[PDB]
């Protein structure tokens, strides 16, 4: 029987060494999800037969936001009521169970949690896709809060038992630096997928010495020195994106690099000469996808394995380098584009560096073959000025090069990537980026999901969601609409009571749930969503205003560590969260929530509950945004710019039935040219009062002097060289017009509203990734649908 | 039961794969899964029995507790079913048990006699409970590197280990002034065979407040960042760590007190949760304390009443003087644990207060007493700055014991004459014993199933003096013709065994001459190497050729600091060399050194011995108990007048043991007038021996290690001799001995398996099922309490 009490017992009683009924929350839920990984075992080894016979993609990917796995594993074998059942039967509840388990801390933002959906999203269509990363064991941090500030601590998540990821010692590599010979350890996690047996894999690297310490240094009793290399191999895998501003600090970046790149690709040569007789056809089993520049190193790294441990010329390794890797743009700016000090490179791992010295030898003549000038070859030599460039590598040696969106394909086409572009257009291509159903729908939203599978006859729509489309025919329905209302109710009535468990914050349930979730930067604006809140304040408390529809502002972000006006915008949230929160003039009908330590687990409880989705960065700077196609999935509406996903948002839905706003891209150089914003601050009605009352006393820094940084941030100087460099003041009387609009529609026209957001929900197929990975397999990776 | 399909659910769920190919170490994981699953109930019921009763914590800085699968089958009789389970599941469980590492959580005899007692206790359903440190990487591996010893960390739970339980959510603090850490506790499962028992062995880990700096980490500045994690980590890292520096020192007493408190605050706990208060607690708790290591348990437990539970001093110290028991193990007072002051004040003021407090009493206490002045001071716990851990155990405790009846009489006498002058109703003795379990009935199949064939039953395994009504087949032949086999079989494996583990081939038709013990001078490893170099001669020269075959096995580590005992080490390398690759001798002799002895080499080597060589000088050991393995599985007794040679000589008769050598009370007038010199030139044989060591017949690598090996035992005059432990005095006895027992061996087989099985059928006088049980009737007042 699937999942009895009695196997779930066994389990857990090995786990806990009493009887099931006696063990604790966590002890349970070891033995849980230990029987889950006994259910799965024979399915997960005939997927590893079925792949290892096909052809195979390989994500190298810096991160991975896998969040917890129990829910979404019990979900898509289909067990969540066997599992209640068995839990309940054993003296515990499944509800409890499941807060046990620490999200992942495998990954950081959209770019992790994009690696994640498409895992999900592989296995769900039996597509040989396995993840390769590195096993953080501290994550990015932890945020909590002191006095409104944000302070950033470890993020532990793996350091009770996690039968997840499963240890490999005996399969250990080793990755050798010239000053560090490393032990590499292989984990398992599994990848499991709703409607098929197929169970995919996460590989995911953790560095361990090659001694447990120094024990003559011990022995001396000179303990720090004992464990200093100990703990300098430890640092490779102790905490995702660790700063690098000094030259220390960037060393440990490629080092925690190299040793992924290295393991994998290593263990991907070990596996294939077990099913081949030599590397010779490498590139015709194997496709490797470089998610960014994190991962590029693996292409000097195959490079030397080929030559250096196979006995392969350069030109047979080449010509095998550049049909195996494929390569992921996400951004439309240079900036962040890799570049590191060639005597990182030398110092780390000399072979390493001769290698990358000879493709770029190799690459200057090339061009001058090629015809190209010296000025042209230069910009595009990936050693330039004694910096290494890694996106000129990828984009050398890549076979394909793809933008995540049809806008920001085209400007790298012909900005960012220009040159490339321009002597090999075949490259390019574009692979919008999407979510998976299943973890931000069916398993975060049953109430939607249940009217979804009854109004179209069955759950396919699960792994197929353009299947939604069809039911667009029911927004005239006067009772679907008002089911779907029912479903949000439900959800923020489920959300009101988490918030209030986990914060002690009360909150109106029948409010506006007005959404902002995205990391903290000031070109996403927060901060704009701050002045309005605290505009607001003022046209209730002072002007009398209340003919309005009550809202709870919902808002999660980490700031980066060292982004000073950042943590400062949090702490002036927060600050404006104690103003309007306990001001009984005001409370009824506005209140601020500010989810600490956002992270994959608090979106799924709030993306539900959710009406308003603020998609409102600086029109021009985001090149994607799947939170918002996750917002669009659950019924909430779309108040942004025309930038990003919300462009095809609109597209999908029509401008009237979403809320953008503000100057556009093509706008924004003849503003700025002019911009006047102290004559803003002056002029635009409330925004003086607003501004002033981030240094008059009204909110309160604790001396902290940060309120009147970000006040002249905004006011400060004019024209291309105004302070406000993300046009804040600049669009928000625009932003101020719609938002009031859209809260307006919503008190004014119930059933009108929830037309607007099942036209939403229904149209949200476009955004699932099981297009996008059917895309990459078909077009770039040249994969089958591989059964197990 | 333990059906195939039990084992297979849990090693598919640690291998996510089917059972069948799962690699050996996910199976020992699974199988010890399953194993566990099954004595849950039977733990939970033990631990709710014990709750209810008088109890005994055993405090101790070590337990030796080797490995745990085949222990525990054998205690729940499931090796039958476990050996065909992992057989019907693809596997061989010889192969499975070798995949453990002894548990690193002991150092030597203190440490396995506190192991043995555990088993005996739960045997025998006595309510007693071990408390130690959670030990990662155990005292050291052993390893040689051309002849010398190597020392290395000995990892042994780096891998998923089921057979220790964490309890973090029962976590507990203890603050030191320099450091606030975690006390993590773990559960051991100790199994008793013949009952449904299962008692505790509690294992602490001591866990950072914090991670690590994530101020510092992002600083960049790494090693800053982790400092302070690993100097809390550094409590458990290794055992008995070097203590040549304050540092190393204060190393060591951070340990003690690690373990002491948080055992005891968990005691504590646990008594207020079957009874209203403390003011009973040492009406159902009792401590024995293992050696000094323990002793601040004292004054912390005085802590802790008085500063958490506001009793007085006056009630505290009597709960406190009716808690303690103290064992001591040595004759010597220089092994008894010393302090510096500045130690204690600056790891823990408020405790060091409180033995200040305790020495200002007890000067008063004892002047009241009347005694003099020159005797309270040289009794005071603290003197010249230094704390003496004895006086405060002896001052505390209620019992103080030995562990050998003549070692009992010298305490008394000397060692601790003051107490005994003072209290005499302390003293008490309580003979060590080893267990029948592990040590005859686990290791030694053959002879265990012979001697239940012959009883009828095996009741003899828990009350091993059952086999002395089977002395009486010592004249039946086909008995003894069995017990031969069975020895032959024994030897063959262990011949299998070492060609496997050091590539070395060896004849299992030669006699098997064993010496395992720590590498000391004291110990006499050199005696028994002299005499194997003087063999070789013989042989090689001398025209030896009357004489049988015989493999010459040494176990021994030496102390990282120690140079002669190193010096011997490597000397025992080089005459084995000398000796193995010469073809005229090794046909008849042969060394072999098995590298990194501990207890699961012990358990392959003893049923294979013939003679178990217990040469220490006489005077020099207390006890003895690697002595009492060796009788019980059918090896002659090849040792001096001491220790526990003289217990068995006493049950087995001088004819059926080769005791030589000079006795302890006549060296003292050999010593007076010692004259190594002329022994050097005068003994046959010995001059061409020592002569060796520097003539270039054996290589020092230029070391003059062996030079100075020669001098230590040549050089001086009576009290002033080098050969401060008479190995040159002893030798010519020991020769004769030695070869009278070797011509015996080859010229009366059945006579040698005659006197086998009496030393066999006589070692019921050392099962630690009657020190057990002595401790618990004398001392710890408990009664048997049965958990079904
Ligand atoms: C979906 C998701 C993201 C991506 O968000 P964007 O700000 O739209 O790039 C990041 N973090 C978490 C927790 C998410 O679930
Ligand atoms: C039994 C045992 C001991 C104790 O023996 P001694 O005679 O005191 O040296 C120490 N170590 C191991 C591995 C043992 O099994």
């Amino acid at each position: 029987q699937p999942l009895p009490a009695a196997l779930v017992g066994s389990h857990v009683r090995a786990a806990a060494g009493t009887p099931a009924d006696l063990a604790t929350d966590r002890k349970f839920w070891t033995g849980l999800s230990r029987a889950v990984q006994e259910r799965i075992a024979d399915d997960w080894e005939r997927t590893r037969e079925a792949y290892g016979a096909a052809r195979q993609q390989h994500y190298f990917s810096a991160e991975f936001l896998m969040g917890r796995a129990l829910l979404n594993n019990l979900t898509n074998l289909g067990l969540v009521d066997e599992a209640a059942a068995a839990t309940r039967e054993l003296g515990h509840e499944l509800t409890d169970i499941l807060e046990i388990e620490n999200d992942a801390a495998l990954g950081n933002g959209g770019l992790g949690r994009l690696a994640a959906c498409f895992l999900d999203s592989a296995v769900t269509q039996d597509y040989p896709v396995t993840g390769y990363g590195l096993l953080y064991r501290f994550g990015l941090f932890r945020q909590s809060f002191n006095e409104g500030f944000q302070v950033e601590k470890p993020d532990p998540w793996r350091e009770e038992e996690y039968p997840f990821t499963i240890r490999r010692a005996s399969d250990q590599l080793v990755v050798c630096f010239d000053d560090m010979k490393t032990r590499a350890i292989p984990y398992d996690m599994p990848i499991t997928g709703y409607g098929t047996h197929n169970v995919g894999t996460l590989r995911l690297w953790k560095a361990e010495p090659w001694e447990e310490f120094d024990y003559d240094a011990f022995n001396a009793q000179r303990f720090t020195d004992a464990i200093i290399e100990r703990e300098r191999v430890s640092d490779i895998c102790r905490v995702l994106y660790p700063n690098d501003t000094t030259y220390e600090g960037k060393k440990l970046r490629v080092r925690q690099q190299y040793f992924f790149t290295s393991a994998s690709l290593q263990a991907m040569i070990q596996d294939h000469l077990a099913h081949h007789k030599d590397l010779s056809n490498f590139a015709e089993f194997h496709s490797v996808q470089l998610n960014d520049t994190h991962p590029v190193l693996a292409i000097p790294e195959l490079m030397r394995l080929l030559m250096d441990e196979h006995d392969m010329g350069w030109e047979e390794s080449w010509a095998i380098v550049s049909k195996t890797f494929a390569y992921t743009n996400h951004t439309v700016l240079t900036e962040a584009l890799e570049q590191w000090d060639e005597q990182i490179f030398q110092q780390l791992f000399w072979r390493v560096w001769e290698i990358i010295a000879e493709i770029d030898r190799r690459f200057r003549l090339e061009r001058a073959a090629d015809g190209l000038d010296e000025e042209t070859i230069n910009r595009m030599a990936p050693i330039q000025h004694g910096t290494v460039h890694m996106a000129w590598i990828a984009c050398y040696a890549a076979y394909s090069i793809n933008g995540v969106a049809a806008l920001h394909t085209e400007i790298i086409k012909a900005e960012t990537l220009a040159d490339w572009y321009a002597l090999w257009p075949e490259k390019f291509n574009n692979k919008t980026n999407g979510v998976t159903p299943r973890r931000w729908l069916r398993m975060i939203n049953p109430g939607l999901s249940d009217l979804l599978t009854r109004l179209s006859g069955s759950d396919d729509w699960v792994t197929d969601l353009d299947e939604l489309k069809k039911l667009r025919s029911y927004a005239d329905d006067k009772s679907v609409l008002e089911e779907l209302r029912a479903i949000k109710a439900a959800n923020k009535q489920d959300f009101a009571e988490w918030i209030l468990e986990r914060q002690g914050i009360e909150i109106d349930p029948e409010s506006i749930f007005d959404v902002q979730i995205k990391r903290l930067h000031e070109y996403k604006r927060q901060l704009m969503n701050a002045l309005y809140v605290l505009d607001l304040y003022f046209r209730i408390k002072e002007d009398g205003l209340t003919d309005i529809p009550a809202r709870t502002v919902i808002f999660g972000a980490k700031a980066a560590p060292g982004y000073v006006r950042a943590k400062a915008i949090i702490k002036l949230i927060n600050s404006i969260a104690d103003l309007v929160n306990n001001d009984p003039e005001v409370s009824p009908l506005l209140k601020v929530v500010f989810v600490e330590n956002y992270n994959v687990s608090p979106a799924e409880h709030i993306l539900p509950a959710s009406d308003v989705s603020e998609q409102i960065s600086t029109a021009g700077k985001e090149a994607s945004g799947t939170s918002n196609m996750k917002f669009m999935m659950n019924g909430a509406l779309t108040l942004g710019t025309m930038d990003g996903a919300n462009v095809e948002i609109v597209d999908s839905v029509g401008e009237e039935n979403a809320y953008i706003f503000g100057a556009r891209v093509e706008e924004l150089p003849a503003l700025r040219e002019s911009y006047k914003p102290y004559e803003l601050y002056e002029t635009v009605p409330g925004l003086k009062r607003a501004l002033d009352a981030l240094d008059n006393g009204t909110l309160n820094d604790n001396n902290s002097g940060l309120f009147y940084d970000l006040k002249h941030s905004l006011i400060h100087g004019y024209g291309k060289d105004a302070s406000d460099t993300y046009y804040v003041l600049g669009d928000f009387a625009d932003y101020r017009e719609t938002r009031d609009r859209m809260a307006a529609d919503y008190a004014s026209d119930p059933l009108g509203w929830a037309r607007m957001a099942w036209i939403n929900i229904c149209e949200s197929g476009r955004f699932s990734s099981d297009r996008t990975i059917r895309d990459y397999a078909t077009e770039i990776w040249k994969l089958e649908p591989t059964p197990a």
